[PDB]
């Protein structure tokens, strides 16, 4: 069924842009961003919870966060798993709320993360590419096997050349606008 | 942003590639008679959905032929329909409680293309694993260029992770070997 190798193309290919969208979404910029602690966990009542579930983070400045902590038995729990995800950002606290300054990212820090987003970018376009040629190599099987004909491998062929062509102009959008956050201040 | 997660994210990654490619050779037919070809079949009877093996019994009778025992033989008719629009290119007959189903013979033709698509998807499968292996050691040295990880840290991580490389690209060839024999009895 060429139906059901049509679906393998845009399912292989959206989760890959999607693992690639979450690997760059953490790489530290210079500016402050909530997400980087998307994904801090912190043992509390009773097993593990992600911070934004006890706490509200926000941006404060270019380079703070301020998180808001609901529970003030939380205020520790949270500071030591803050600190232990060796993410080295400065930490204080006031009352119920604590501070973090975002540490600064030098010139050549900048120039190798420049790089380095580079070729994440590559490795991107990689199984992109990876995953058409394989999904025309099994439709080729198909029609060697005399499972379909030769209109049958061009036209799927050319509807599946569409589909990795806008999933790839989503991954150059994606990368050339992290690659934005970096070079700009 | 843990070492630890970043491993299990190569690990994941790699047995997706290793399991999509098992499922792209199962799909090329070898000329001789494979039980595994009708795993996948659904068959329409009693008003629902059954899986083939629990309405009937697969056997191979010899190299050109598979015997399915089809216990209740009113699902006779069911089960030619399924077998016939999965497409699978099977001569088809029936006799009492019986379908003999006769494996597509085979030109020295076909089976010279299929090796060679073999080939290309086997690899195409390596390039998979080794650009997964190249993205995960970018994402860490990502993180120790931005100071979450020592340089000791991320070669110690270095080698695990191309450990696991060889394991998986161990069962990658493996299959592929174990293919290429069927495909030239
Ligand atoms: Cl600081
Ligand atoms: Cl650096
Ligand atoms: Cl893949
Ligand atoms: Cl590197």
């Amino acid at each position: 069924m060429i139906s059901e190798v049509k679906q393998d193309a845009k399912s292989r290919m959206e989760k890959s842009l999607s693992v690639y969208l979450s690997d760059i979404d953490g790489i530290r910029t210079g500016r402050a961003r909530t997400s980087v602690l998307n994904g801090i966990v912190v043992e509390t009542y009773g097993g593990r919870v992600k911070l934004n579930t006890i706490s509200s983070v926000s941006v404060s400045d270019n380079k703070t966060l301020m998180i808001k902590v609901w529970d003030s038995n939380n205020i520790g729990a949270i500071k030591t798993a803050i600190m232990n995800s060796n993410l080295g950002f400065g930490i204080s606290c006031e009352a119920t709320t604590i501070r973090l300054t975002v540490p600064d990212m030098t010139q050549d820090m900048r120039k190798n993360l420049v790089k380095l987003l580079g070729k994440i970018s590559e490795d991107c376009r990689v199984s992109i590419r990876n995953i058409r040629r394989d999904i025309m190599d099994r439709l080729k099987v198909m029609q060697d096997s005399k499972e379909i004909s030769e209109d049958d491998l061009r036209v799927a062929g050319v509807e599946i050349q569409k589909i990795t062509d806008d999933i790839m102009k989503k991954v150059n959008d994606a990368f050339t606008s992290k690659e934005k956050e970096l070079l700009h201040v």
